[PDB]
């Protein structure tokens, strides 16, 4: 055949088959394992009575550290009725700084009223059916600036990175959401750098096996420049999905001998098409000072052949280096030895915000969680929260799968600590914090 191998990095970093195949052995080390949690201590968020509360994010200062909003910490979370998976709205919870109990989290309610997306006179928001995850920054002039994912069940799962300013009143006692403003779509994918939903739709959408994503926008600043880093998929010009992508050695790793081995297995494997379709990416755009789209930038990293889904993009500068993280499910990967119970947080390090990134702990493995989904202390959506001092970050996550238990809802997991040193990380032994704790 005249279809020959090649190597093209497209100028971006890559999560490779070589590195992923080392994780099943490496993940046996307790250094990379989410700690065992004691279910006897776990409570529902009492101020969110009856709602599942899952993927969540703190209001952050520009540097990623947790914001002090007039004496409060603020966390945005997705929540809704456990009996309806399509009930997904963003709620704002808060706690006085210094409190750490689960029962210190108060609930200011939903950020958005039903009419907000229609009052915005933004044509994409008119079609929103769910509010998916994001980030929130506390601006120089004291404003709460939210980014999140507008999901549209009406348009085959379209996902649009979206922003609003949340106007909140204080009261000694409680915080109040008075309304939102500057509510607008920012980016729905350009087709060339980031897949757009029209490519999903026209290739056959749900019956194609493709997984289109454009979500989880994370706000970050470098030198006054404003950016979103987000979960996406590559487009036509930066290593698109398809049979051809199986012939790019940059997706396999450094050795040509590993490449010919692994590629022939993959090409004749039951997971060939899944790997062809797999083209996840952590994308990056620059914003203008009014939070509109200024510049589409190339992905920080891509996961061609390995998975279509690298979620909850997170990036921050810590002690001189940039750390980039993403969550990913073993159930959607194509890597032998990685099982449908494996769940990971993967992590990468660079001297600059824009790359290039190198895998942490050699493989990119940072955290592994492999509890049965029915386990009450199952956790997902791990998220590294930068701290003002030291080498440790706080890992938040949600606990208990949505809708599984009548009386134990998805809740804030016990936080725990992750030590980050140069290119290596370690779960800090016996570092379990309160449920939902953001700071040490
Ligand atoms: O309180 C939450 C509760 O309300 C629902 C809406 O029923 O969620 C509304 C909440 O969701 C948010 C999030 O941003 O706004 C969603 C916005 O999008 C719309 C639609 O434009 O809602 C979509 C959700 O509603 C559902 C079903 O309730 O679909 C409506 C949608 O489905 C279609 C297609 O089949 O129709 C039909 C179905 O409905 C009946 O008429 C029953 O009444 C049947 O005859 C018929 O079989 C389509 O015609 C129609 O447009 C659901 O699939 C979607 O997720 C907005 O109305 C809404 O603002 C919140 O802002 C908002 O509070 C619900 O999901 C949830 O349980
Ligand atoms: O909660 C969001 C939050 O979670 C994070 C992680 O923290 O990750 C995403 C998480 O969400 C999951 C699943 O819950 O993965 C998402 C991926 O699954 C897809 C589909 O593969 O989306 C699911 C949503 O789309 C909906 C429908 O709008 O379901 C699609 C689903 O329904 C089927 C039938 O079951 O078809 C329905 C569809 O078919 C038609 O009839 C044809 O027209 C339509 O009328 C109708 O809409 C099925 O064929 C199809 O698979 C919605 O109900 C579902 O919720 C992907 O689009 C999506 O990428 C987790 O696995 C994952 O961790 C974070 O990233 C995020 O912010
Ligand atoms: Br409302
Ligand atoms: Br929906
Ligand atoms: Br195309
Ligand atoms: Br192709
Ligand atoms: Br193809
Ligand atoms: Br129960
Ligand atoms: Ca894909």
């Amino acid at each position: 055949t005249n279809q020959k191998p090649y190597k093209e990095t497209y100028g971006i970093s890559h999560i490779t088959r070589h590195d992923m195949l080392q994780i099943p052995e490496q993940q046996k080390n307790e250094k990379y394992q989410v700690p065992e949690f004691d279910s006897s201590t776990i409570k529902n968020i009492s101020s969110a009575k009856g709602l599942d509360v899952w993927a969540s994010w703190p209001l952050q200062n520009a540097d990623g550290t947790v914001a002090n909003y007039h004496g409060y910490h603020i966390v945005f979370a997705l929540a809704g009725d456990p009996k309806n998976a399509d009930d997904t709205s963003i709620y704002m919870f808060y706690q006085k700084v210094g409190e750490t109990s689960i029962d210190s989290w108060k609930n200011a309610g939903r950020v958005f009223k039903d009419s907000d997306k229609f009052d915005a006179n933004d044509s994409i928001l008119k079609d929103q059916t769910q509010e998916w995850s994001g980030s929130a920054t506390f601006t120089s002039d004291g404003k709460i600036r939210l980014f999140y994912t507008d999901f549209s069940g009406k348009h085959y799962g379209k996902q649009t990175l979206t922003t609003a300013q949340v106007n909140v009143s204080a009261s000694d006692s409680s915080l109040n959401i008075n309304g939102v403003e500057d509510y607008k779509s920012i980016f729905d994918g350009d087709g060339k750098t980031y897949q757009n939903v029209q490519q999903f739709i026209d290739e056959g959408n749900y019956s194609s096996g493709d997984n289109h994503t454009l979500r989880d926008p994370h706000y970050v600043e470098d030198k006054g420049h404003k950016y979103l880093v987000f979960e996406a998929n590559t487009g036509t010009e930066d290593g698109y999905q398809g049979e051809e992508s199986l012939f790019n050695k940059a997706y396999y790793g450094k050795s040509t001998s590993f490449f010919r081995q692994e590629s022939q297995k993959l090409l004749q494997s039951d997971k060939k098409r899944t790997a062809e379709l797999a083209n996840g990416a952590l994308g990056m755009i620059e914003l203008n000072d009014d939070y509109t789209l200024k510049k589409v930038m190339k992905p920080l990293i891509a996961s061609n052949t390995v998975t279509d889904e690298i979620a909850r993009a997170n990036v921050f500068k810590m002690n001189g280096k940039w750390y980039l993280f993403t969550d990913s499910r073993g159930s959607k990967m194509t890597i032998d030895g990685i099982t449908s119970n494996d769940i990971y947080m993967l992590g990468y390090v660079s001297n600059s915000l824009t790359g290039p990134y190198k895998p942490l702990n050699k493989t990119g493995l940072v955290l592994k969680m492999d509890l049965d989904p029915n386990d009450v202390t199952f956790t997902y959506s791990h998220f590294a929260v930068p701290q003002a001092k030291g080498n440790n970050v706080v890992i938040t996550s949600y606990m208990t799968n949505r809708g599984f238990y009548a009386d134990k809802q998805s809740t804030f997991a016990p936080s725990f600590l992750l030590n980050i040193k140069g290119k290596k990380t370690s779960v800090v032994k016996d570092s379990i914090l309160e449920q939902g704790q953001l700071t040490v």
